[PDB]
């Protein structure tokens, strides 16, 4: 067995999707996501300059080889585009395998855990009433839980609050007070537990922008709402910053949607400083690492919460969903839903149904790429925004 | 798909090997090792009395779902008996899988990492002389790589010293002296790399018998002569006994065929204590559970160095060649040689070559069982020595 | 002095015991406890294919050889099956001894260090009007100390809620919801502290089913209610995970009804992480083991309490009353109470007064077997139920 | 003052080499690195796509403002592309502040702490007598310190043995046995040392192929010969390996050309686990993300030994000379030399005499481009090899 060919196809279906798609010898093809929001172009090189010239002429049944050979082999390793870059390789691989199999990727992992996969959707409002209003709306929809993100009084712009966070040729500039906020957010959740209950799963996402000792703080004052988690609390290059917010809350902790390698995230899991791994399939070099840092988890009672924002695209959702169906310690799956326009260009077996999702019977991932219509729809540059403090300090967004 | 029926077969063609065979509903059937050298009917009770019964109309499909399922569910978790069982029953559906797929079984774990897998022999004499020809003879075999043991003068029995150490219908009684080893073994070592020089690879096999300051002095002493391990030096219950080894010596350190759990382990690799891991298919839980311990292991530099006596089964045999073929951190595969009649019950698809094997292209782990000459081969109690020192204390085998 | 004969006697007068009888020449015979609760035939094998051959002709008063002789000669250490095998011989050579002594058990360890010994007894209801009547029940029979146990609103069946576990030929399977629990519990101790007031002790068993942040949340939310303990909060297989649940409450912990060896707590209890041990006499190799656990217990200011469910028999419950009657570090003994049905086939001289036992004053441990009865109830399978999520996640039961 | 224009250059004078220049209003421009080696386009897109765009406009004096709003605003941080991308931009900034001074850049930086900066080159040869003729032929040329490495007997191909590693279109694939090397390499420091006695700085590097307690036993063989360090002797990426050599031996540690952020060697500097941090410029973040790192080592004894092998332009040796002649802990500055015909793109004031440089008095960091001659060289692709085991696993070039 051989690859033939592999291209990059980059489309703007309403937002920038890029995908690799990798074609065997006896016609099999795979696909997987190489979506990297902000710096898409990045990994396009990165895959059509370096990585697919490698590729032709190999045996696809080779994945682990073709994932060391690429993640060594790089020599400069690890970070975001090479990790994306290689996600896309190595999950376009796993379709094939699946596909020639003849199973559903789930299946090839280890098969299912579970019946169905329990997601979360968002609610934002402006204001503490159209917070609420949001949060009715998901719940409406079949929501069983729903991450709640309100603007702040005196803060014009906050994270979370249809978004799409990559709204501009260049990043737009947001403005940030932590002072305002930590006295805000937690009458928030005080009138989102009166309004709908102690049943109803709640996540928030901090968004980068605390110190530990104020996510600790934090944390403790979220403690009578009992979330599902509290999310990206502070900036997390140095591990150590958990060490102090979980030694004053209870509140479960999340973090991981900007990693791309076990590495970033073994200090915090086996020193049990998070509750849920956030990281992805598609930036953080697929399944096979994916697999890695789900296992290692499950040692330390850490459970898998995987990033789901409308810029990973249906090609990664229907990877993860897989996913999810085997893995042992599964815990939630983030759903922002794509639009129907960015659904048409990728048909999928996954589905949803009430606040659940299975990730469907067809062999391989499920997903495919119409080439055709993703022609329709070239590329238009969109970075996400950056974050200052009220005194001009760049921040974290 | 449903798991129409299972059964153990017993068998003792030179020595007792326990087998259980899953049979689906479309006529393929796995097979899995169950064999626990010494007290082999504790483990076909365990499955045909308890676990047996619950698999049959299950889709075998759900290879997780099922280890999980008996791992959590016995309630008493981890050890020899109830390992082995889950062993049998996960390389059985692990077999079934890849028979589905067509592919042979290290395809589906990600495919080759390499072209060989190399292995070691043992070396074995009463006495110096005839210890290096012993050596002289596996080298002539085509080994790379030799497990070195030798008589000591002043002690009748040691370990290891055709070797088949389960011997009698009740424990054969061995007697020990500690100083007396310490003062001999490094000259074994010297008068090996005098004779056969340095490219050879040199094992040794401590079993079980120092405490760790002994450990220490002995892997000072053996540093000269640069073997590739030092295996089970102490026991090893309290992981932290590898810590003041590792102090002392730089000679590499294996440990583990006696575990069944990454419980075990876990510490003694998290802290860099050992280099190799010895823990087996049969004996922790199968291949769901090895893939864990392998993949933990290589975020700490640890290789598997799968044990490979002859109390493994040729089930288990294929099912670790097709496993050391594809992880990314293999170190070495033990191979101490079945003898004709016991190949004959088992027919398989792994070759050896030159100091080398591979698995075998046949879909599954490539291993059978003849049932019919299986037969003819009844059961018979064998159980391993006992060590006692000279003043008759019960001390470690 | 020899062992002449030893046997086997499993008898189901309601539910299943295995039994370990040795004979002396001099016709002094010890009995001694071998149930392993829905693995009861691999431990009967284990000792009659594998142990008692060992024993016949052994110098029954060598207690302390023959149980280094079968728990390092077993080569594989540990474990469910192999330890309570080793329980059964243990116990039963100890009878034997304190009948030669012609003392009772508790006289030989040391004798007694108190005068009575406390004892807990369960209340369990479907909800929290009919837990309030089961707590005044046990109140009723004498108890000072209570397990409360009530069913959750959303949940159909929880642990604890006659209860017997074993309830079924093959395993009943549960449905689980770790946020109902937590947000309904505390509001069950609320009650029952309301009604009863604060003298009565009061115990809950979390029965494995919290990640570590969950039992802190949950142990903080126990405070105000002072409990005795609360039991098992965690799966404790990685005993790291209880550094987090202590680090943030003062809810008194127990846990450790699972394991078998002094190696699955050391580090429980050297770091003071836990303030009862529940590890039993029948599961964790007999007296000698549980004496050695609860002297390094005691160091760490650790009591003991061990587990009393119905399916350890009544030899176990006399062993444990003795060694609970001397050992310093006493803290409770657990009584599930047996039926008048199994508590003929053991006549015992251990009794029962207003909340607490004293062990009798016949030598040994005064516990004996009818084997004429025994006879009259046939072996029949019972298995322990598992857990689901309500996604149909196994978890933990 | 604002930036009005950015461009990227790319040239192939005899190697990849691509070079942002910053262009501003009142004519002043600086340059800046942003070489890859063998992922070179991947900087390119990440430089023309993203950043580019938003640097115009800005004024160029807020160096701090602009690295931060790069290093945190690409939201996914870290990694070899951005971060060689942000260095770029980095350099080519701080060249023009220093223009704008009118100082030479160290000058800025806090001005010279030693009249000439120490270097060490490269002695390969293919066997010992050829090495040995390519130390003397390097004292020849008045270097003070080589790095010496040999090819090993039974090895075709080994690092570092005019070597130039991106040798080819697509990667070469070397072959490597670890056992053969640990055994001949102490032989060649103890012949370099016999001939060419104790005085002359000698440095190995291990490049990346052993494990920790193999690099403890080389470390140990190696102490006689007193090395001024050995360098990247296992992969850094879990920065604990690096505990277990120190513990060992007293050669001097080096590690880091492949870094690119400080939390890739906060831990190995903080417990002092090596002597010398490698990382460059040009592939962490430029001139002000070095400045920290240097600081941060020299709490804890460690100097600055930066790679500079040819793939770092002269635009990287001109600032790293500049940064070598002011920081307090220096170390050493590596010298593989470029070849004419690279050297006349990029006129430079650096300059070198029997083994040492300065800077050059130039304001700026000296160094310019010649796009004329830089336009007569395009790109050529260009790889570094992989590394396979002798079983053909893909191991650590
Ligand atoms: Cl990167
Ligand atoms: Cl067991
Ligand atoms: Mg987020
Ligand atoms: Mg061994
Ligand atoms: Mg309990
Ligand atoms: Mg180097």
């Amino acid at each position: 067995m051989k690859i033939v060919d592999a291209k990059v196809i980059v489309t703007c279906p309403g937002r920038n999707f890029v995908t690799l798609k990798i074609v065997t010898d006896q016609g099999i093809y795979g696909i997987g996501d190489a979506t990297l929001n902000g710096r898409e172009k990045s990994v396009v090189s990165y895959l059509e300059d370096y990585l697919i010239p490698v590729l032709i002429g190999r045996d696809p049944q080779q994945i682990e080889d073709i994932w060391q050979f690429f993640y060594r082999g790089a020599y400069w390793r690890r970070g975001p585009v090479g990790m994306t870059a290689l996600a896309a390789i190595d999950v376009a691989l796993w379709d094939i395998k699946a596909k020639l199999a003849n199973m559903p990727l789930y299946q090839l992992l280890g098969g299912k855990s579970r019946e169905r996969i329990l997601s979360y959707t968002h609610a934002n409002g402006k204001d503490l009433d159209s917070t609420l209003e949001a949060v009715r709306k998901a719940k409406d929809k079949g929501y069983k839980a729903i991450r709640v993100q309100c603007g702040i009084p005196g803060i014009a712009k906050t994270y979370g609050v249809s978004y799409e966070p990559a709204d501009a040729d260049l990043p737009s500039v947001e403005v940030w007070s932590t002072e305002k906020y930590l006295n805000y957010i937690p009458d928030v959740f005080a009138a989102v537990r009166k309004e709908f209950g102690p049943d109803i799963h709640l996540l928030h996402d901090v968004h980068h922008r605390l110190t530990p000792i104020e996510a600790a703080r934090l944390g403790k004052a979220l403690e009578p709402y009992h979330l599902f988690w509290m999310e990206d609390a502070v900036p997390a290059e140095n591990q150590e910053s958990f060490k102090l917010i979980r030694q004053h809350t209870t509140t479960p902790l999340a973090v991981g949607e900007v990693f791309n390698s076990i590495h970033d995230c073994r200090e915090l899991i086996q020193n049990q400083w998070i509750d849920y791994i956030r990281t992805t399939i598609v930036h953080a070099g697929g399944i096979s690492q994916m697999r890695r840092i789900a296992d290692f988890a499950s040692l330390f009672h850490v459970r898998t919460g995987f990033h789901g924002a409308t810029d990973l695209s249906p090609v990664c959702m229907g990877a993860a969903l897989h996913f999810d169906y085997w893995v042992p310690n599964f815990g939630i799956q983030e759903h922002m839903a794509h639009s129907e326009q960015m659904n048409a260009v990728f048909p999928h077996a996954y589905t949803f149904n009430d606040g659940y999702f299975t990730p469907g019977e067809k062999p391989g991932h499920g997903v495919d790429i119409d080439e055709k219509l993703a022609a329709q729809y070239p590329y238009k540059r969109a970075c996400l925004p950056v974050n200052r403090l009220e005194d001009g300090t760049l921040w974290h967004w």
